[PDB]
């Protein structure tokens, strides 16, 4: 089997991407944030504290003939940005782009933090990291990909995120028309539960590539590219007027600047992030100061290849017995 679904930016900055997911019988379609940096599929629901719902589409398990309450089970998650949610657990039939999983754990939110309430476009998350990070208690549950894996033609999914445009998540096959040149594959560590890999270095603009190992995670649920302070300083040093602002919370630059590209290494291959991808617009409405899309990971504890990086590539998440990541230009 295979699946193929279009993913769409939630706003003009590509802050996140949403993908329609069918849940239950008859189908209830919710727009979920596919997150390769977490492993819970959770949704706004009929159980979500009413004051914490503001425009989201909710899952109503009592209207689904295939919903089943997982007795006694609970879940509770916190994300890198400090956001959080929690609730109880159903299983139900879940389909993504034509690919159906029966008995998928669908985690129903009782509580969500303010950032989720305030984002009316995101109806929940669909985690695609390894199932060892799943937060269901007392018994951890499997991700959609994990459940689907044995049915798939090939044990893979791919992320093809667009720059200010829709893209695609495919399950079970590699679309050889979706990228240029070849896919370079690189080793993954699952020790922390993430799609963790080691980049072979970087270049700033037309500069010579610096060969240096950069451990980090491929994370579709993070907006920006977070890298060591050394790397990030070398980048913004090439932008006239750029500076790190503690009050704003990172590197800012004059909106009139022409940003250099940023290259990261995948083995002997190279992915080039165009300068425009690194512009996240005015720091506040009407400001001539703009926020940078490459920021320091110091204090996160890990480097994060978020959407800024991933959308410059066609990315293969290979969930074979020994997982790997593939990157191609496109």
């Amino acid at each position: 089997s295979t699946g193929s679904a279009t993913t769409t930016p939630i706003d003009s900055l590509d802050d996140a991407y949403i993908t329609p997911v069918q849940i239950g019988t008859p189908a209830q379609t919710l727009n979920l944030d596919f997150d390769t940096g977490s492993s819970d599929l959770w949704v706004f629901s009929s159980e979500t504290t009413a004051s914490e719902v503001d425009g989201q589409t909710i899952y109503t398990p009592s209207k689904s003939t295939t919903a089943k309450l997982l007795s006694g089970a609970t879940w509770s998650i916190s994300y890198g940005d400090g956001s959080s949610s929690s609730g109880d657990v159903y299983t139900d039939t879940v389909s993504v782009g034509g690919l159906t999983v029966t008995g998928q754990a669908v985690e129903s939110a009782k509580k969500v933090s303010s950032s989720f309430t305030e984002d009316s476009t995101i109806d929940g998350l669909l985690g695609l990291a390894f199932s060892t990070l799943n937060t269901v208690s007392p018994t951890q549950q499997k991700t959609f990909f994990d459940n689907a894996k044995a049915s798939l033609d090939s044990p893979v999914f791919t992320a093809d995120l667009g720059y200010h445009a829709p893209g695609t998540y495919n399950f079970g096959f590699i679309d050889t028309t979706a990228y240029t040149g070849s896919i370079t594959y690189t080793a993954v560590s699952t020790k922390q539960g993430f799609w963790e890999w080691t980049s072979t270095g970087y270049a700033v603009g037309s500069g010579t590539f610096k060969s240096t190992s950069i451990d980090g995670i491929a994370d579709t649920g993070t907006t920006l590219l977070y890298l060591p302070a050394t790397v990030v300083s070398a980048y913004w040093a090439q932008v006239s007027g750029a500076k790190s602002s503690s009050s704003v919370g990172g590197y800012v630059f004059p909106c009139s600047a022409t940003l250099p590209s940023f290259t990261f290494g995948v083995g002997s291959a190279r992915i080039v992030i165009p300068g425009d991808y690194i512009d996240f617009g005015p720091i506040s409405t009407g400001s001539s100061s703009c926020f940078g899309g490459i920021q320091s990971s110091a204090g996160i504890g890990i480097n994060i290849f978020g959407d800024v990086a991933l959308k410059a590539a066609f990315v293969v998440f290979n969930g074979a017995t020994t997982p790997t990541l593939g990157f191609a230009s496109k």
